[PDB]
């Protein structure tokens, strides 16, 4: 905590934002998603999710439809609802009220931005290769890492395009490594159930592994609310620590792991 | 399914071997190996399960001994014990009595080699690349594509060495690529349900999917025992139709799989 | 023999273990290996052993697999199989209940470890230079000095790994000579007319008169139960008194001197 | 063979001498002193192999008598009696004819010293290092590697002198060394079918092949009548080949091994 308060007082902190985060907003979830889109191939959305790990149920839909058009559609229109109250939210306060240079994200969503905005702090939106030439150094670097609704070339959402950003080629991910290659990377709102991001810190450590760096870049962090003992210890031989709240409620126990930057 | 078996007599067919063909012969599964790791550091069989899947918690077992070594042992005493008889297995015997050529396995035992032993069909087995110069093209090859209990090093149990063997990088994911080059692959006994099983597909698929130069490199097939439409769109996308049973069972619906392959 | 009880009861003893208290339980002998690796090598279990002396059989048997990974494999399956009963040897259970601080051992079993386990004695298995860290003296410290089934690469059991551990500079040496310097080391299970034996007691009757401390160390012990006077005249001159029994059958002569230990 | 006659004309070729010299002469060999020293002692011929092989039986009886001075004393006149004639044995008129610059020799008679004065070639006898200041290239060069019989200290004929020897810090070891830097050695009459002589053999077998690569790192050879395949597949890794004749008795094959290097 205290060696990642004094990176954070150099500015050499990068943050990661996942769907931990918007779980807050009472935003519509992936169940809900999966739902919808039985409800559109006319399934029962029980029997839709026995035979899907719901990124494959999103595959039938892009496989069925041609596209991910109506797909991104839906979420564009139920992911940002007249209804969505910004200013209720603790966390993206916390978020744009804290000295962040480059935020990283790979939510879908637009409401990182829209805490930004709202806040009085401008920001440049990145998304994909051509919006790296506006990069200004007083603005916060909003980077969709995971793509964003105004591009259906970008958008990861079924297996395939998961599988492609696995491979860790688009220059989206160059301008990433050219970021933590100097700093440290803080993770909020992630699980360790999911797999890219096990994968992308096991890239990380192959990377800074190979070319000879080892004692640049200290170690990055990813927050949880639940002491996991031995996902520390499995997490610590890839350089990375762990840092476990004491609060079980996980929207104000990460708003309290979030109220540490504003004050700075 | 009939374009498979034509182009099964003129062999150019490969076959994987999965967990579900050692599911017939009563060997210990991998929920009570895990039930001994979680007794041997002292935590209860299901307790330890609330901690991530299956390769974190060989990790963690192999980061508290310091090595696999122990782990590998356990598992060369248990899944090669004398209470268990290649002759009672009929999807092993079925397996025996085809002419594949080359044959690769996923999984770690040999009992493959102890039909192959004990049905008088001559074999070669391959771990590493010293086995590559002793080929000889009148025997026919198993492959341990995931190591064997004859080397520590190249066992693939733990998530790091598996995160290793993602990149495709070990002479025999070149020998997997050399051989598969022009022919099509047979996977049976696969449960694509836990992400990293698919995930590799993906990359394999790549070899032969990315491919259609001449050839065509076929297009391989899976077996599962349970008719499925979405995996049937999805793996149709990169290269791979599923051959489906009509019975509940699957050590019989293997059986009658692989009688079409035997009397042939 | 009073000294030695006087010095048992001080703590002051070291326990050897060979292949002779591992006898009684009928494991394999080596010659039943020998037997494994003609087969495996296609020799006769006779001409095999005309051309050559055990740990060159070994040899041959690593160079002609690459490895000593399937004959650990065989060792490991054939050394540990399920009918063999540890509480029907009554030496194992003298070694157990006897209070024993440090045991030495140059079996690859483990049925000292599972000896120790079986009457409720906490231990500590030391097979690696990394494992000393986990000493702690309220358990007994089995130390497979001779390595075990654990790792490849301190498995001594060819003829080249015989000679580094003949030339005695390894870690686990250094450890072996920092718990002797105080204390009397009993030897029980060997053969005489081993040679290793034979230069660790010309090794560490050199080293003490390097280092003047001859004054210190009270003289180390072996017992065979078969009396001999020039062998005991010759191991007189390195300082260690040898030990006989007087019923001829080599089990209950061992029980009955492993007796004086367990009643204390 | 012939990559060895090719050096032996680069003239970089030294020899040993073992106890197949010794045989063809009838010398009385080691059973027959093993039973004077028996019945030396009191005891009979036969029962002192109940107790040791050769090496406790001379250190028994040196440390019974005191010293090796009756031993030493019995062995020069049993190994130098009159009724051996140095002219019958052609095997020392062929290392007597050979242009072998550098001669080392394990055997304690005088014998070579005998042929070589037989015949007329000039040599150099080595015993210590007060032979080491005559050293005149010219000549031959002959060295009791093990001592002869005008020395008692250095005679190597019990344990304790052999595992004095097995360290190598004799000025003999050191001279040896700068031999074999560049060199070649032979080896014949060596039964390397005892422990002891496998032992040394490895120890040397270290010095040159120990020596890593650059200048010759010669290889070497050693002369055994029978063919074997196990001892030439461990003595690969050390840089020793052997060469085997197709002939029974041991004399002619000595014979015509050595009319190879007399014609040169």
């Amino acid at each position: 905590m205290e060696q990642l308060l004094a990176d954070y007082k150099k500015g050499n902190v990068i943050l990661f934002v996942g769907a931990g985060v918007s779980m807050n907003l009472g935003l519509p979830s992936w169940s809900q998603l999966v739902d919808h889109i039985a409800t559109e191939l006319g399934y029962d959305p029980d029997i839709y999710r026995t035979f899907g790990s719901a990124l494959e149920l999103a595959e039938y839909y892009k496989l069925k439809k041609g596209k991910i058009g109506p797909l991104r559609s839906w979420m564009d229109r139920m992911w940002h609802s007249s209804d969505i109250d910004i200013n209720k939210s603790k966390v993206h306060e916390y978020i744009a009220k804290a000295n962040f240079p480059i935020i990283y994200t790979t939510n879908y969503d637009r409401w990182i931005e829209t805490a930004l905005s709202n806040y009085g702090k401008e920001y440049i939106k990145i998304s994909s290769v051509s919006d790296i030439a506006k990069i200004d150094n007083n603005k916060t670097q909003i980077i969709k890492f995971h793509g964003d609704f105004d591009d259906d070339s970008s958008i990861v959402l079924d297996e395939t395009s998961y599988f492609q950003r696995l491979e860790f080629e688009t220059p989206l991910d160059i301008k990433f490594r050219s970021d933590v290659l100097g700093k440290s990377v803080l993770f909020i709102g992630y699980s360790l159930s999911d797999i890219n991001i096990r994968l992308l810190f096991y890239k990380l450590s192959k990377l800074w592994k190979e070319q000879k760096l080892e004692e640049a870049q200290p170690k990055s962090y990813i927050f949880l609310p639940r002491p996991n003992p031995i996902q520390e210890e499995i997490l610590e031989q890839w350089r990375i620590g762990m840092i476990s709240s004491e609060n079980d409620n996980p929207g104000e126990s990460l708003e309290e792991f979030l109220k540490n930057f504003v004050l700075v």
